[PDB]
């Protein structure tokens, strides 16, 4: 009741975002190390 109204717009821009949140969390995941 939240959650599947979500997607969509992430669905879609992870499409655009399929770059940046990857050195994103990478600058995270380089760091949990």
């Amino acid at each position: 009741d939240l959650t599947x109204h979500l997607l969509r717009e992430v669905l879609e821009l992870a499409r655009a975002e399929q770059l940046a949140q990857e050195a994103h969390k990478n600058r995270k995941l380089l760091e949990l190390i």
